[PDB]
This record gives structure tokens, C-alpha cells and sequence, in this order.
């Protein structure tokens, strides 16, 4: 199977996996049992900003997200991701639906990735910004649901001609070049990922979720990975 | 057949094909015999550095190459790349050597590309830095006899086990990922390259050069492009 | 008297003083009477932003402007800078109003310079970038009638209890640190700047207008630059 | 007195002030004697790079120091700056020299600072990057015996016309502009800190270091502070 990282932005509480009873930010380590979660106070239509942060140093994955006029959230939980994930990986964006629904919209993704090693200073470094995402947006590998052009945005889970979410869905969206988190000389390896988001939906429980996610380059969506799982995950082990 | 770009450090002067009787610099827009050309004092052995810039607005194309203690060298050319690139290229470095050689090291390659739109602000970009090249360069395309890892670098062109060139070699580098420099909503589109290179030779006269390009994104090396073709062009015209 | 290189959003028209009989955007170098305009549908009560570049290579300084929904404007002037303006100088944003007034509000402002050496590479570089301006913004320099903090935004001119804009005013702000936009080393000198803006105003006919400038590092508001001459000129010659 | 917040590089070991009996880097919060020190293996007329990392979630200031060739030393300290330092501060490098000596030369610097607000995505960013420092760095603010301009570095301590280091030296450069590293609608803060040094002795016992600090902005060199107190500290408490 797959090796997973993930920020998850679980929209939908499933406490028989482990979720808490509110809609929650999770660190996801190769499970979509969080390690750590935190409580999210989640807005329906509103557009909110998640951060991610890593470094090599301090081997701390943590997170931020927040709404404009609100308080933040934040998750952190140590980890030598080093240890888990191998030296190329493939960055992403994962969502999905289930019988209960919600749009699962991008409005915008960056993501800066940096390996310093031990020659004259030695920066190496990767770093992509999408503020908008057009009909063939060529650098991204779309999987699943997921589609860019929609009003420049990257919508992940599938939404009607109306606008209406709809259920059962799973979309991924993931940049097309590897990116190098590791390397034998690297003294410092460091990566943040900022994405902003627009989920809403007609009912007064959205699910399931949105989940930035690191991988092993040939990553696919795993069979039966609609609903709780995010996408990411092929069982809830 | 490839549609080319390219700034053109040209070690051996081919007469019959446009080349002043010194080496130089060149912009080549879809042919080998350079719409623009200025002396470079190429020095054997040294380590050199080259920079190439590019905005839609003011639509010039212009390259600076020079080595520690020495003068510069530049050229400039005005040409809309939007009438002679497809919207989505792959950017690379090139590198050949005939009946007459040298190394093509490359040890140093950044580049930028920025589209901005009329969104609000909207930056769209995109940023690599190579400092190093690994044994297994994931995020790098190489083709003919480009190889990545030895001391660290990216030999563009075959080197023998002792380090002496070889003739009649040719080898590419291109970034993994598609590079998009166009769109119908961008106000502004740019790109700056920049390299750095050692181009060594047991000969007073070295051959043939090395060059930084954009293309189609399928772009591959033209049978019996060696030598004066710089790994770029099917044939002189 | 100062020295003064600016871009000029222009929403008056002055025809006494050579700008054309519509607002438009203006490349001004040492005078408020333009070099070159392009013409400028100006969007009374909307965001827009604006982008000037310029490298020392093609020596040509570059604006684009425009607003979500709608076509952009242009202009460009050859120009070498380092002709005009000192080795070290301060950036800047100035508006104005006189007995015809508007809102001249900045939103974002963002700025770099890159000084690129002979020397291994050899970069140098400033970059800020302002996406909100606080009551106490200490690396900004204000003149005049320039406030921070107001909704989180930088205004330029005076702005009533109300929000109704207020006549007569003239205002600035400059960042702190001096730039370096010239070095006897430099093989390639650029820069980049980014501002968005929102010039509203109760009138048919607001005034006068927003600037982009690069100045002397001591500059100040010249007497009497109110209205027309845009807190930059000292008179209109 | 000021406010410091300091990474040393320490080359000489004052053990009754707390130092290893080895040169060690440290992680210096309001006092010389370090809260956390790493074996450092220093070495005599090499050029190193240190790297110092920190946010404000994580809240951890992290250091990396390295040579070419040579394994790196860290060393980390869990600490909410936000409960040290004052909410805009100014950063810089200091080194000294007392009876035992050493050069303290600056080849390179570069520095980052971010604050991400809740407002749409909403960064706000500062970036310095010298890989040379002129006769006049207007954008430095030189304390002590630090000078600029000899062959293109900065030299924190006085280094005779023939190239021997001095003893009983101190000096300081500071960025000129101010930076803030806390702000009310912050919901991450971060900096990252490069420089790159030769340390030449011509003796057996190089002393003192050099260290990268954060400070009050008003900063200024504490008397006395030579030597052990590497131009940052008023007495060893
Ligand atoms: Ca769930
Ligand atoms: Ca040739
Ligand atoms: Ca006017
Ligand atoms: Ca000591
Ligand atoms: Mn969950
Ligand atoms: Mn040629
Ligand atoms: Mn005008
Ligand atoms: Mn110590």
C-alpha cells in the first residue's frame, strides 16, 4: 500500500475510528487514526486558510488553520518524517464525500520545500504557487473526482452543474514534479504548505474532509477511500 | 519537429553557419544560427555564470555570462515568446561536443517563472534551485549522455573515468515538471534562469557549447544534433 | 531637490500640464510631466493592482495595471536608471488630493531588488512584502498625511472619522531600509514591485491619483505638492 | 540593559561561566551562559555555514553549523520568543576578540521573516540576502570595530593592514530596517537565518566567536563586552 503523511481538515466526526465529536484538524501518520488532533471550529461557505510546517531539525509536523474574524487551531505532533516517509515523495491535496456531503473547493495552493547541505551555504529548493487553476492545468496529476477550470478553482469531490455538492466522491490533486525531502548531505531539510478553502454545503452535516498529504511519488487513491477516509487511507486501520 | 528557445554559449566559432570568428554568446529563436550574437572571452577551466531573463511585457530576451575577475558579456533580443513558444514548455540545459570536446559540468541551476493575473494581486509561480545533482536526480529529465551524481554535478556530456571529455557527445537536462508561461489572464508573465558551469578542455580549441532552452514539453534530442547543433537543432537552417 | 523616478496611477486629467484628457497610468522621470501614458479606465470604489518592473539589462521600466473583470493598461519608457537615480535609494508610494479628492488606500505592497554579482553566482537581494499595515508600523517611514492601522490598511491621504475622503492632502510612505540598485560589480541589477489599491471617491471627478516612486534615500514631500504635482514634484516643469 | 536573544559560535572554552572545555555552539536566551550548548568542532581557517531556524508554533529556535567535508553540530532550545523579545526587533551579527584572537569575517548573510495573519491567506514577509558587503552598506548598521568592503566581506572584528587578527575587538552589524516578529492577527511567525564565516587564528587558541542575535531594535554594544561576552552581554550573569 501507500505511505501516507497527512494534515487532515476532518469535516465529519466518526467517533468508532477515533474522531473526537466535533469536526477536527489531525496529524495522520500512516493511519487515518490521528496521532493528534484539535478541536476546529469548522464554517460552512466560508473561505479558510491552512498552513503546514516541517523541519528536519526539530522533527515537528505541525499545522494552523483559520477563518478570517476567528480564531485559529492548531495540531502539532513529533515525528522524524524521515523515518516514515521515503527520500522522494509527491506533495497533495485530498477530499472526499460519502452519504453526507460538501463542496470540497481550492482557491489557491503553495508549497516551498528546501534541502540545505553542508557546501558553501548549498540551497536547494522547490516551490510552486497556484492562485488560480485553469482548465488544463498541466502540472498538476488530477485523480479521481478532482477538476481545475471550474472558476479557477480545484475542486476536489465532484459538484453538479447547479453547484450542488454531491456524495460518494473522492478527488486528489498532486504536483507533477517529485519533490526530494531527504538527502545524504542535507544538514537542514525544511517544507511549509499553505492552501486556502471553501467548503460548504447544503446540510448541517458537511462531510468528510479535506487533507494535504505527503507520498510515495506513485501514489494513487486507494479503492473504497470515499467518505471517512479521506481519500488517503484503503481501511480505517 | 521541437519548437526552441535558447541562449546559446557557443565555444567553437562555425563560420558557415552565422558564428562570429570567436566564441560567443547567442539567442537562438527555432534555429542554430542565432538572430543576435556578442563576443564572449571564454575561459578553459574556470567556473562561469550565466543569467537569462525574459517578461511579456517589454518582450526581450537577454542573457549575461561572466566569471570571477572578468567582464561580462551580454546579449538581448526583442521577440514575443507567446508567438514562438507553446502556452506550457519544459525548461533545460543542453550541452554537445564534435570531433573537437569538452566538459559541459554544469554545477548550479536555478530558474523562476511568474504568471500574474488580474485577481486580486494573483501570483502564480514556480521556483527550483539545484546546488547539488544526486546520483538519482528524480525531479530532472536527462537524455542522451547526461548524467547526474559525480561529484556532485550534472556532466551534460560524456566524461571518461579519469575525467577527460569525449567528442561527439550530446546530453540534455530538463525540469520534471511542465513550466506555464501564458494564460489569458495573465497581465504579466517573466522568467530569470540562471547557471553555473565549468567547461574544461585538454585542446586550445574547445567544442561546442552549452545552452540554456525552453521547448515543447515532449521535446527530445534531434538525431545528429552533436557538435555545432548543440543537442537542439535537426539541422543548421 | 530630490530626485524622483516614479509610475503614476493619474486620475486627474491636467491637460495645462501635458497629461492626456482621460485618467491614465505614466512613466515620470524627474517631472510630473510624464515621459510616456498609456490611458487608464479608472474603476471608482473597486481593488486593483498594479505591477512595475525594470532590470538594468534591457534598461526599460515597465507598469501594468488593472482590475478582477477587466482589461489592463500598460506602459513603458526606456530608461537607464542608474542615469537617473543615486547607487542607494529609497522606495515609496505617494498620493494626493487637492480641491478635488478621493480614498487613496493601499492594501498590499510588495518589493524586490536583486543585485546579481560576477562573483560564484552571487546574489544580493531585498524583498517585503506589506499584506496589512498596523498603527505602529515601524519599518515604514510615513510623510505627510500617510496613516497605517485603519482597517488594517495604508492611507495615503486623509481620510475623515466618516470615511469621506478629504481635499488638500498629500501623503507617503517609504520603506525604511535604503536599496542598493546599483554595485560596480553588478552584472544584472532588477526590480519588482506590486501594490493593490482602492481609490474611491463621492465625486464624478476624483483626484489626484496614486505613485509607485524611487527617490534619493533623504527625500521628503516637496511644499506645495498637493493636487497635481502627487507629493512628488515641487513644481511642474 | 538590551534584550538578547543569541546562536553562538564559541571558540573559546570560559568554563567558569558555564562553557564545555571544548568550542560548542549555544543557544543564548538574556545571558552568556548558554541554556543549551553541542560539542562544535571548529575548525582553523575553513569557511563554515551556520543555519538557525525558529516559529512561533513550534516555538523552538533550532541551529545547524557545518564545514565542507565535515558532519554538522546542532543544537535546540524550546522557547516562546513572543516571552522574550519585544514585538519588533532588529537582527544581527556580533563577534569579539579579547586576549586570545581570531578573525571573525562574514562572506555571506541572508535572513527571513514571515507573519501569516487570518486574512486571506495574508503574508507578510521580509528578505535580505548579502553575498557582499560594499566600502558603504548603507542597508548595515556597523557597531564597534565591524567594517565592510575588505575584499568584499564584512569583518566583525579589527584585522590589521597586513590580514592578523586583533585582540580586545568587538563589533556588530545589524539590518538597518526593523523586523517584526509578533503581531496580534499572527497565527504563525517564523525566521530562518544563514551566514557563512572564516575563522582564521594564527595561534593554537582562537577566541571568542561570532553569533547571530536578536535584540531590543535600539541595541548597542554593552561596555566591557569583549572577549567572553562576544559584544552582546554586560557581565556573565
Ligand atoms: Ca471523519
Ligand atoms: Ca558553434
Ligand atoms: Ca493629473
Ligand atoms: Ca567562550
Ligand atoms: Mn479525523
Ligand atoms: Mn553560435
Ligand atoms: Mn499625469
Ligand atoms: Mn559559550
Amino acid at each position: 500500500a501507500d505511505t501516507i503523511v497527512a494534515v487532515e481538515l476532518d469535516t465529519y466526526p466518526n467517533t468508532d475510528i477515533g474522531d473526537p465529536s466535533y469536526p477536527h484538524i489531525g496529524i495522520d501518520i500512516k493511519s487515518v487514526r490521528s496521532k493528534k488532533t484539535a478541536k476546529w471550529n469548522m464554517q460552512n461557505g466560508k473561505v479558510g486558510t491552512a498552513h503546514i510546517i516541517y523541519n528536519s531539525v526539530d522533527k515537528r509536523l505541525s499545522a494552523v488553520v483559520s477563518y478570517p474574524n476567528a480564531d485559529s487551531a492548531t495540531v502539532s505532533y513529533d515525528v522524524d518524517l524521515d523515518n516514515v516517509l521515503p527520500e522522494w515523495v509527491r506533495v497533495g491535496l485530498s477530499a472526499s464525500t460519502g452519504l453526507y456531503k460538501e463542496t470540497n473547493t481550492i482557491l489557491s495552493w503553495s508549497f516551498t520545500s528546501k534541502l540545505k547541505s553542508n557546501s558553501t551555504h548549498e540551497t536547494n529548493a522547490l516551490h510552486f504557487m497556484f492562485n488560480q487553476f485553469s482548465k488544463d492545468q498541466k502540472d498538476l496529476i488530477l485523480q479521481g473526482d478532482a477538476t481545475t477550470g471550474t472558476d479557477g478553482n480545484l475542486e476536489l469531490t465532484r459538484v453538479s452543474s447547479n453547484g450542488s455538492p454531491q456524495g460518494s466522491s473522492v478527488g486528489r490533486a498532486l504536483f507533477y514534479a517529485p519533490v526530494h525531502i531527504w538527502e545524504s548531505s542535507a544538514v537542514v531539510a525544511s517544507f511549509e504548505a499553505t492552501f486556502t478553502f471553501l467548503i460548504k454545503s447544503p446540510d448541517s452535516h458537511p462531510a468528510d474532509g479535506i487533507a494535504f498529504f505527503i507520498s510515495n511519488i506513485d501514489s494513487s487513491i486507494p479503492s473504497g477511500s470515499t467518505g471517512r477516509l479521506l481519500g488517503l487511507f484503503p481501511d480505517a486501520n
